[PDB]
């Protein structure tokens, strides 16, 4: 198992490509994105998107978060949070030695 | 980074508005909801997943308790909680920001 | 609250039924699946799938992960990771005595 930070970004759908570009410029090895509905305090739910990015370091997750927020969160609704995770399998994330290599 | 409990509610799609109403009455700052599936009690049956970030464990438990008592003896559902830290979130962290 | 491991499997949509079968054979008490995207090997977004499975033990989650990866991950793209969670309500996960 390889330690990882799971960075979650929930924001307005129109920022999809802009945020993907930031994630791709970060060094991150991938991301997953999904459609969601969002309410923040006539249905009032709006369409949003949620990105999930697993990063090897906490610093990379914060860089992505910081860059997204500083660029867009003055003007667009969003939330960014982080969860601890462990990657058990992931050719790209762990490399070809796998996620439980020794040393 | 502000500690948060991430409360997840997975249940029947027909309960969407009813659960949202509970989350809106709770003081929670917001929620996300998505369409998901599972095999269904009966190939994949559509259901829904709510994610609510709460500042306290007690708020997450109050929501969970309310939803579960009101609906989960009559409808299928699971509620669980994960630890998260919010880095950014104007509404969640307030104007003081997430140094909380 | 009952401790749980949340196993997450993100992989190619064509594997949906095959991975479900492995989860069903594992002893796991359920799963949720959703439609997601990633950038794709080729810009814009390629459809894929995400499974979330809550397991009572860490070893059951790893058994599922090991069976999926060995069987499919030399030939199909995927990532499997695990988060700690606590189940607050879940008739199937916790049994009729409740999550405590
Ligand atoms: N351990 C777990 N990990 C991740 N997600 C979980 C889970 N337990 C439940 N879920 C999610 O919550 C929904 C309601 O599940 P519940 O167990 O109340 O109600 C279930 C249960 O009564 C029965 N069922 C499904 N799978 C089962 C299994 N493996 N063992 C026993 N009963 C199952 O079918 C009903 C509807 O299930 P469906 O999968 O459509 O819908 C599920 C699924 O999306
Ligand atoms: N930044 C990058 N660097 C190198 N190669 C890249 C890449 N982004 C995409 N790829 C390549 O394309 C495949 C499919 O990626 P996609 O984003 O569609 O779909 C991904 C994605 O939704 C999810 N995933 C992968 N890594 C992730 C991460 N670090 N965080 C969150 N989700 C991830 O797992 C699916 C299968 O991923 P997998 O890595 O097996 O396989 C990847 C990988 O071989």
């Amino acid at each position: 198992a390889k330690p990882a930070n799971k960075l979650v970004i929930v924001t307005e759908k129109i920022l999809l490509k802009k945020i993907a570009k930031i994630i791709d410029e970060s060094g991150a090895k991938g991301y997953t994105v999904m459609n969601t509905g969002g309410k923040g305090s006539t249905s009032d739910i709006e369409a949003n998107i949620k990105f999930e990015i697993l990063t090897e370091t906490r610093e990379m997750a914060e860089e992505i978060a910081d860059r997204v927020a500083v660029k867009y969160f003055n003007d667009y609704a969003g939330i960014i949070y982080i969860c601890s995770a462990e990657v058990l399998y992931g050719h790209t994330f762990c490399g070809p030695e796998g996620c439980s290599a020794w040393s």
